[PDB]
């Protein structure tokens, strides 16, 4: 069971508890054997009272947000808000300080409206893609959401943390327009044209007047976010996903620097993510049916399991939207980007001989289908829990090459397998690290937890940082934006100790702290 | 003469004035007479005691930047940043509050990279559209820059104000990537990427880590921006303006429905211009070789200007970019979905008989090439002022007619001509009114400013609200963004604060004035 936080004596609290129970009823204040769906379900910390909620207050209504905000400040009481806390590989619904009460709100779900003609919704954080995918589906409206793999969590929360998925919509921040907060001090704002009465242009234009300021409220615990809108794609003409496969290790460096043209000009209308075979071989398979030893998978059985599922080294899956003429001309100049490499092999869906299978899978995520497999790369070392490092580069094959080199070195020496994978959102590179590992397992943490803290010196020193990580890291990233002794992170708490004098948000989310705590 | 600002001595002043002197050098410094340039070109204000400038001085490096900040806290002297200060329609580089000093910042001008590989750009805040268009041209880089018509600004200035362009890269503010901000207390600070030492990134990705604060230093007084990356375009494999023209004025309505599905699967690939008849004759026109009178235009006359210039009552021209497989594809869908209105006509530029023209004209702006002719809204009616109101509503025939006839009656009714445009963004339908007037006479500006409240007003009940505004109107214009009691206006109030405890950025700068002057 957890600790008080220190500066919250035990009257507060159990007081700060029963003013809660008042605001939304004593049936949705969650303590003891309830507590536990809201722990990190991928535990790295051997010490057992970091990263544990003291209690978890779950409101219907922006107004009840509110009250419980203003109570919290009463009481000097932090809260830790989640729209769904689906955040796995991120610390799940957990806070970084032990002791927060998560501020849930699962129960403010409605789909608040979904216009066909501008494409756009407007939703609350309880709303999962697959609530906002079936509503969709159930109205016949011809609008595609984009979905991450699989498609756990919140259309909101995996927004505010810079999260993306695999259609031309995979930025779901960018794609945001207009959000209700809720303040600190307990007053709720509108942002962009939902500052005005009467419009109708919320989910039109993002700017508005003035200060543009969406943005602070990511990745952030400046507010507490009540409603969102987001842009939605309109159901394209056409589409035809796709497969290419490399043969040799060394291949990612040509590849990425013909990914860079066709991105850096919209040629490739998503994201590129060229994976390695372990990773995209973990959609279908699991390490017992390929090796028995306890170490990473050696080259003869890697060459069995590309011959086996028709996968390469390396895998760019992408997808060609829009109408027949246009998806023709850009698989012409895409195919032509690649046809000279040796090995090289061209896959749509109907060239896979497997009917279980990366591209028939793939396919699903790139045409914005939330699915929700029992079989990912979890599955892989018979289980457990994982972490993600993924880091920003610039679109090069010296950078690529250099990142995989690097960590899957350093990976490999610590007996895990590499599973690697080079994501292009449009200008940016990302060499993203999947490390799966025995969650149950103290010297398999103690590994872990080493190998990252030295993934992540090894790659700053190279200019690699990183963009979305865990609760127990974020100190650690805040860290590595370093610049002006910390000139950026000075200007985070002087907007911190304006908006949230009593430091009562998510303490020490992204490595903002507040006055009373720093 | 221009009086001290409320709450500054002129011991103060005089001392902040020799010290500035001393950061910068005394050439750098101006008052007295050299001050006349850095006045509004197009006055509005009958009282000649209003946005009249103390100074001006004009540091040669970001670092002079902080000195001279410094220096303005512990005197309590306010100053006014501008990047190159040509922002002609919205009072140029005067400011708000008379007595404020402006901060001049076009001697910093160097180009700090273009990169074509990345396509990108990282420029101080002098550097001019045509300094950066030349850069790039004299270098043989295949990359089009993003330009305003007239192109006389500042690619940072532009940006920051929100302002928009004719290319694919039209929005400014969202083709933005990483800056370098002094901060109202002097310290200097790096966004995104750029808050990381060694990072070859900060151009190729927005976010970096924690809360999105890029957007707090656009259209604000929250701090000086003294660096700025953005995006360019790569060349297209080929590019091909159009025309369209629409014989009635009430074709308007069914346009807009149009247009809504074409631009927001983005099938038109730039903004969307619609422009009326009067516009554009009086850029190349005068009044009196068509109606004689005193008061606006009959609309006898209108079908006479039409014949005479091969225009219609409203006019759309865009751009097709793509290899031209692409080209055909969306042309096809767009002359479709216009070819069945009566009296439209299609134009290439070659059909047309004027080469001083509209389309051939715009053909250079909508493929990024900045330009001076020796046109504008003069010579119509002796004119020289020239004010605008580009208010957000959603792109709907009912809405932009309405809009149309709302103005229209207005303004020809306060005695100007209606000169309209209807522009899409993405997702967004502004109703832009030119009124051209003259500056000189003081009978004119009073009915102006009579006419310039009562849009707004009548707008703002509708519940379209403006997005960029003239320095006189900037109270105005965040006072329509109500909701909640100035729920917004009153957080914005909270950072100014925290950021600028000692109100020496900007006052009134989009209504944001921070404790002193409130
Ligand atoms: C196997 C696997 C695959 C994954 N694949 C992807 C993928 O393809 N793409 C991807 O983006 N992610 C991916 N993830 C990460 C994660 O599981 C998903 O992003 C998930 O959908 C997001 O969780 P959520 O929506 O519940 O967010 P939440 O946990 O509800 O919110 C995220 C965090 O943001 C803040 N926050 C959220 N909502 C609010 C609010 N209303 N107000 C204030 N602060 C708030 C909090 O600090 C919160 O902890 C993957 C994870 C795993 C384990
Ligand atoms: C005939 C005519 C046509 C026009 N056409 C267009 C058009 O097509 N598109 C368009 O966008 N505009 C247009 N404009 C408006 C205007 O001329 C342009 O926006 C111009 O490019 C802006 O001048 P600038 O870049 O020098 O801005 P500046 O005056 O330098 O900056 C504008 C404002 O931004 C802020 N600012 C500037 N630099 C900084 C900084 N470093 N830090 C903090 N704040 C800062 C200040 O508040 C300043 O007042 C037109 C104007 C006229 C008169």
């Amino acid at each position: 069971a957890a600790p008080l936080p220190e500066g919250v004596s035990a009257e507060a609290m159990s007081s700060a508890l029963d003013r809660f129970a008042r605001i939304v009823g004593a049936d949705w204040v969650f303590t003891e054997d309830k507590i536990t769906p809201y722990e990190d379900p991928y535990t790295i910390s051997n010490d057992e009272t970091e990263h544990r909620p003291y209690a978890a207050v779950a409101p219907a209504s922006t107004e009840e947000v509110q009250e419980i905000v203003r109570v919290a400040n009463e009481f000097g009481v932090p809260l830790w808000p989640v729209s769904r806390g689906k955040n796995f590989a991120y610390g799940g619904a957990a806070p970084v300080m032990s002791g927060t009460v998560v501020l849930d709100m699962n129960r403010m779900n409605r789909i608040l409206e979904v216009n066909e003609e501008f494409g756009y919704a407007l939703v609350e954080p309880g709303v999962s893609y697959f609530e906002l995918y079936d509503y969709i589906q159930e109205k016949g409206l011809k609008l595609w959401i984009d979905v991450p793999d699989p498609g756990w969590g919140s259309v909101v929360g995996n927004a505010l943390d810079h999260g993306i998925g695999y259609t031309p919509y995979g930025d779901h921040f960018a794609m945001q327009c207009g959000m209700e907060v809720v303040l600190p001090n307990g007053e709720v704002v509108r942002t962009g044209m939902g500052a005005m009465p009467g419009n109708n242009t919320w989910q039109l234009f993002k700017y508005g007047y003035g200060p543009y300021v969406d943005g602070i409220f990511s990745q952030s615990n400046f507010g507490v976010v009540t409603k969102m809108g987001i842009w939605l794609m309109p159901e394209p003409a056409g589409y035809r996903p796709y497969l290419i496969t490399f043969e040799n290790e060394d291949d990612i460096e040509t590849v990425t620097e013909r990914l860079r043209p066709l991105k850096v000009a919209g040629v490739i209308q998503n994201g590129a993510t060229v994976r390695s075979l372990v990773l995209d071989a973990a959609i279908t398979r699991t390490k017992s049916q390929y090796y028995d030893g306890d170490g990473p998978i050696p080259p003869s059985v890697a060459k069995t399991m590309m011959a086996d599922l028709d996968l390469g080294m390396w895998n760019f899956c992408g997808a060609l939207y829009g109408p027949p003429p246009v998806m023709d001309t850009l698989w012409t100049a895409i195919r032509d980007s690649f046809a000279d490499i040796p090995g090289v092999k061209f896959y749509f869906p109907e060239d896979r001989r497997h009917k279980v299978d990366l591209l028939l899978h793939r396919a699903e995520t790139m045409k914005g289908v939330p699915k929700l497999t029992e079989f990912n790369f979890l599955n892989w070392d018979g289980g457990g829990g994982h972490v993600g490092f993924s880091p920003v580069s610039p679109i090069t094959g010296k950078d690529a090459i250099k990142q995989y080199n690097m960590v899957s070195s350093r990976v490999r020496e610590y007996g895990f397998d590499y599973m690697g994978l080079l994501a292009i959102g449009w200008r940016d590179l990302h060499h993203v690290t999947v490390i799966v590992y025995d969650k149950t397992d103290p010297d398999e943490r103690k590994k872990l937890d080493e190998l990252f803290n030295i993934l992540v010196d090894e790659a700053a020193a190279e200019g690699y940082g990183e963009y979305r990580t865990h609760i127990r890291y974020m100190d650690r990233i805040a860290k590595t934006y370093s610049w002006n002794d910390n000139a950026l992170w000075k200007m985070h708490e002087t907007i911190k100790d304006a908006l949230d004098p009593n430091g009562i948000l998510a303490p020490g989310k992204s490595g903002i702290w507040g006055k009373n705590r720093r």
